[PDB]
Formats: structure tokens, sequence, C-alpha cells
């Protein structure tokens, strides 16, 4: 009924998408457009959504979620310490559906560090 993605076993995208080793094994957003994607199957249409991940600093960091090239939601984070971020009761399509997690709202200021894609619902 869950289903956990490395964010590092994603699909790099963008200038400068690269993997991290702390606070966890992972991938940092460092601009926008910066992005991992990957695809992912489904039986059934309504998942809940959760990225675990943190800013490098202070300052809130924030991941967009797109599936099948929609923008579905954004993951906030309040700080640099991990932590999880759930977008509950996404609508999307069934089948092959490309997952995108991307930077768009960078401004110099925070770096999105992003460790795994929690999906949950209807069989994992
Ligand atoms: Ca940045
Ligand atoms: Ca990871």
């Amino acid at each position: 009924n869950e289903t956990i993605v490395q964010c590092e076993s994603m699909t790099k995208g963008g200038q400068y998408t690269g993997n991290i080793n702390n606070p966890f094994g992972g991938v940092a957003l460092y601009g926008n457009n910066d992005k991992v994607s990957y695809t992912q199957y489904f039986a059934s249409g309504t998942h809940d959504f959760t990225l675990r991940g943190c800013s490098n600093n202070d300052n809130m960091a924030r991941v967009d979620l797109k599936i099948g090239g929609e923008t579905k939601g954004t993951f906030y984070y309040g700080g640099s310490s991990p932590a999880e971020y759930t977008i509950k009761n996404v609508n999307h399509g069934t089948g092959n559906q490309t997952i995108e997690l991307v930077v768009t709202a960078d401004n110099g200021q925070w770096d999105a560090n992003i460790d795994y894609l929690k999906i949950g619902g209807a069989g994992v």
C-alpha cells in the first residue's frame, strides 16, 4: 500500500542536479528546472505523495510535484532538518505516468535536498 522510490535512482535533469551524501543519500536541486523524474506504473488514479527532504539552510525550500506533465502541488521544507511533506489525495492518470520533482522557485537563497518519494494507496 506504500512504495518508496529513492530520489538518487531517478533520472536527473536540468543544469546542476547532483547526488548528495548528507543529511541523507539523495539528490540536490540547485536551481530552476533542476529535476529528477521516473516512470511510475499506476493501476488506479488516486494516491498520497510524500517527499522526504529539506533545505540546505534556514530558508524555505520548495519542490514541485508533476505527474503526466501537470503540476500537482508543491512540497515545502521549513529548514535544514530532514522532514516529510505529504500532498494528499492527488488524482492522476493510470498506466505509465512520468513523475517529476522539480525546482521552480529558486532565487539564490536555498537548495532543495531530496531523499525519497513515498507513494501511498491501493497497491504499491
Ligand atoms: Ca539554489
Ligand atoms: Ca535516498
